[PDB]
């Protein structure tokens, strides 16, 4: 068995260095993980390699002339803690859709089995402020079975959170994909924590943890590291640590109940 | 003549506010001022309207029948200063393309007639963390011809800046969408105004203006109004008219030069 969880949230709002964090306290708890990058921002796994970014599949079969002249040792790449990596890429900005290479990229790694059975963890790190194409496709086609969405207080990111929410619940006849939980990112406000677990309980899940704002992580990222790697006595690398535990552990998996935009505005009216 | 101008920028990075603001300030000084929302949020017009939203041509369109049962002034609808407003609307996540509601409302409103002489101005309140599908579609097809771009210090607020450059770009050879300025619309930090004149001008355009964060935003928001109607003597109500100034004098309108990711990290480390 492996688990196949995705990391959906608004542009910005902290997927690439929570899924890193994360997937480091994992590989340090003993676990074997793969990364999916399936922003095109392209950088997800930067952190785990000590890398600028990495290069994507769709760059690398335009080189190699097709997707099948390459190979999987070809493209997955390990570093951290052994943590494998793989971006997806996608077409230039203004050219035909930006999620076709999570498809190609999905595909690929599918067909070339990539899904050994030794893998415990597969996490996707999917850009959310539209879910459509192929950000839709791990939803659509039962790739990420539990979803965590990385939010905070800001009106936009629990919009998101609402958004990507109607996209679970849109496909629930099929497959099994199901939302796991919220992370709070914080921007570190009063009553922040509090205001995303009413917002987990409004939509029927949980918030597995809150992440606090920590300028430790700017310091390890500037080197091209997880803060579990760059300073494994931090607070904050403990914080990763708590969070990974709960992943690990969680056995809620839900259907999502979204909510209106008056409950939202309510939320935030209640909690300043 | 009319000018037509879109702003774009990131998810939660003030596009909706600074627009309409602008436009009621527009207004204030005589212009005649369409808005046209193309972010599926459909929040693009509240303030102007005074309104929870807008319902969306893709909405009426469907209660309607078909695009063809609706007549222009049943979907156009006036709020402060006379401004006229209408929302696309979009597909619900998990369908379709989010961005198709944009090009069925811009094609709706050039045949039915909305561009008359008398409009100085028409504005797109655009999605900007993918630039695909609709959302490219005023650039594209030529809709957009001043486009300002909303950011902030953040990297993400940047790298959006630089994708809608790249869209610009691709462009360059058909119609004559340009680059008008950036539009700071500030994470009150230090330095900020000159990190984002330095990209402007890396860019080869302008910081148009730098927009102060104002807590009279909110109790403005909170109340369906923009800063302009709230309250006219507030020094944001006097920062937004000049924005206005400054865009209608504006004379640079740019093919933008795109940077490398190299060149976005080395600024954000010298200007912290
Ligand atoms: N908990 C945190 N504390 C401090 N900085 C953070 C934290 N989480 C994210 N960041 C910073 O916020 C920025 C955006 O995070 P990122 O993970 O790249 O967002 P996304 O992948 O959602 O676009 C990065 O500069 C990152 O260092
Ligand atoms: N200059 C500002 N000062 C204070 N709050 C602001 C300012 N600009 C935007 N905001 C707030 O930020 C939030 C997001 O702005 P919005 O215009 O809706 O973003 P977008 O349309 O880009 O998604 C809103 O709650 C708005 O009130
Ligand atoms: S939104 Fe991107 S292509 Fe449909
Ligand atoms: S990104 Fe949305 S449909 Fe192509
Ligand atoms: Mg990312
Ligand atoms: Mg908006």
């Amino acid at each position: 068995a492996m688990r196949q969880c995705a990391i959906y949230g608004k542009g910005g709002i902290g997927k690439s260095t929570t899924t890193q964090n994360l997937v480091a306290a994992l590989a340090e708890m003993g676990k074997k993980v793969m990364i999916v990058g399936c922003d095109p921002k392209a950088d997800s796994t930067r952190l785990i390699l000590h890398s600028k970014a990495q290069n994507t599949i769709m760059e690398m079969a335009a080189e190699a002339g097709t997707v099948e002249d390459l190979e999987l040792e070809d493209v997955l790449k390990a570093g951290y803690g052994g943590v494998k990596c793989v971006e997806s890429g996608g077409p230039e900005p203004g050219v035909g859709c930006a999620g076709r290479g999570v498809i190609t990229a999905i595909n690929f790694l599918e067909e070339e089995g990539a899904y050994e059975d030794d893998l415990d963890f597969v996490f996707y790190d999917v850009l959310g402020d539209v879910v459509c194409g192929g950000f839709a496709m791990p939803i659509r086609e039962n790739k990420a079975q539990e979803i965590y969405i990385v939010c905070s207080g800001e009106m936009m990111a629990m919009y998101a959170a609402n958004n990507i929410s109607k996209g679970i619940v849109k496909y629930a006849n099929s497959g099994s994909v199901r939302l796991g939980g919220l992370i709070c990112n914080s921007r570190n406000t009063d009553r922040e924590d509090e205001l995303i677990i009413a917002l987990a309980n409004k939509l029927g899940t949980q918030m597995i943890h809150f992440v606090p704002r920590d300028n430790v992580v700017q310091r390890a990222e500037i080197r091209r590291m997880t803060v579990i790697e760059y300073d494994p006595k931090a607070k904050q690398a403990d914080e990763y640590r708590a969070l990974a535990r709960k992943v690990v552990d969680n056995k809620l998996l839900v259907i999502p109940n979204p909510i209106t935009m008056d409950e939202l505005e309510e939320l935030l009216m209640e909690f300043g």
